[PDB]
């Protein structure tokens, strides 16, 4: 992890970056801020290129579509909690997801959005914004406090609240047993495994493949090729405070063997991987959770 670039929010007493994602445009990074702005920065120079007001509270998460035409944002407490924006021609609002505090695109064909409202998953059509499906079964729920619904790589399956759903049939296929209070789990890009906190399960048999203690209370992301997994531990759950602690870990995504532990000695707000297994960007807070304001920087690392 060679540092390449660092920058703070331009012309700001304290810097308020809260999240990041690589643009479809080379050399440009999208950043959310604590005042609900979306900014485009040159990641090498640190120059601010564009700014748009998206939310009336901190942006917590953002996801660009692969083709560069659409963007999902989420905010902490304002209404709507999540939104879809068009980024061709004039930056515009396409749809609002009033009470969904987390959203993702579908993965294979990016024609749908999946939103989370507490224990409930909502699936929407991008074109119409219509809610197509609600996935929720009170009898199967794990009631994970930090539930996030997600599609699998082929968009055929959803994981919501530790329940595996077949989308087409809107059938609960399997409920994974609950071994933590918070984390609901994600699909491995390999399409064969799910990672639910410290447990790795096989989708073809439902057997436990691996225990990975270091993944406790972690969010994870993969590099472009799905050969490396990055994890960072959430802080246990007024301005937005650092969602993560000060370390992230890398793992071989084929065998879950630890590769590196990186303590950046600053609490982490977000991490994003590029689309070419080359660069990582990290939002790091110079300030503590007791500071009046956050004072974040974006570091670009070569991996
Ligand atoms: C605390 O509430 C406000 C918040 C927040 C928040 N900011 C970034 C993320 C996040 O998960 N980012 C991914 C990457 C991504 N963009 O999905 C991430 C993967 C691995 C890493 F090592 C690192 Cl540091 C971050 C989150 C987040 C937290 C909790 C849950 Cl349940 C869901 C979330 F999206
Ligand atoms: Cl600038
Ligand atoms: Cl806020
Ligand atoms: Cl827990
Ligand atoms: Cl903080
Ligand atoms: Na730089
Ligand atoms: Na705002």
């Amino acid at each position: 992890f060679r540092p390449i670039s660092v920058f703070r929010e331009a012309n700001e007493d304290e810097s308020g970056f809260t999240c990041c994602a690589f643009s479809a445009r080379e050399r440009f990074l999208m950043l959310g801020t604590c005042t609900g702005q979306l900014k485009l920065y040159n990641v090498f120079s640190g120059q601010e290129e564009a700014s748009y007001n998206c939310h009336n509270s901190a942006i917590t998460h953002l996801e660009p579509s692969r083709d560069g035409s659409l963007l999902l944002t989420s905010a902490t407490w304002s209404q709507p909690l999540s939104a879809l924006w068009g980024m061709k021609s004039v930056f515009d609002m396409k749809h609002s997801f009033t009470e969904d505090h987390y959203v993702e695109f579908s993965k294979h064909s990016q024609d749908r959005v999946i939103g989370t409202k507490g224990d409930i998953a909502h699936i929407y059509d991008i074109q119409t914004g219509n809610k197509l499906l609600t996935l929720f079964n009170p009898d199967l729920a794990n009631n994970y406090k930090r539930n996030c619904a997600t599609f699998n790589p082929t968009d055929d399956l959803v994981l919501n609240d530790g329940v595996l759903w077949d989308v087409r049939s809107a059938q609960a296929i399997h409920k994974f047993d609950k071994f933590n209070m918070n984390i609901s789990g994600v699909f491995h890009p390999n399409g064969l495994e799910v990672i639910i906190n410290t447990e790795i399960w096989d989708l073809r048999t439902f057997h436990l493949l691996h225990t990975v203690p270091a993944l406790d209370q972690c969010r994870v992301v993969f590099n472009h090729t799905g050969t490396v997994m990055y994890g960072a531990m959430l802080q246990a759950d007024e301005r937005m405070k650092s969602p993560f602690g000060s370390s992230f870990r890398t793992f071989n995504a084929t065998d879950y063997k630890p590769i590196a532990t990186i303590d950046v000695k600053r609490n982490i707000f977000d991490l994003c991987t590029d689309t070419k297994d080359c660069y990582l960007a990290v939002i790091e807070n110079q300030g503590s959770m007791d500071a009046l304001n956050m004072d974040t920087v974006c570091r670009l690392y070569e991996v």
